[PDB]
């Protein structure tokens, strides 16, 4: 059988992350272990976070791990209203 990859050994975990109306959200700040990731891994929304007015906003992260494979991540960003 083959050798697994990299996305099989591996968990990214969601967080949670709160920002102002009007902020840029990183996808960054959305995984909770991204230094137990290897090295090279990428994460970025799926679709773009929109901020315009406050509330809880469901995102996705997707994790592409440098051999191509992929996890994603289901998590929520808090836009409120400073
Ligand atoms: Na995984």
């Amino acid at each position: 059988g083959p050798l697994g990859s990299d996305a099989d050994k591996n968990d990214p975990a969601g967080k949670d992350q709160q920002v102002n109306v009007g902020e840029t959200p990183k996808a960054e700040d959305s995984i909770g272990n991204l230094p137990d990731l290897p090295k090279g891994t990428t994460v970025a929304f799926e679709t773009p976070v929109d901020t315009a007015t406050p509330g809880d906003k469901p995102a996705k992260v997707v994790v592409t791990y440098p051999d191509g494979s992929k996890d994603t991540v289901d998590v929520t960003v808090k836009v409120v209203d400073p």
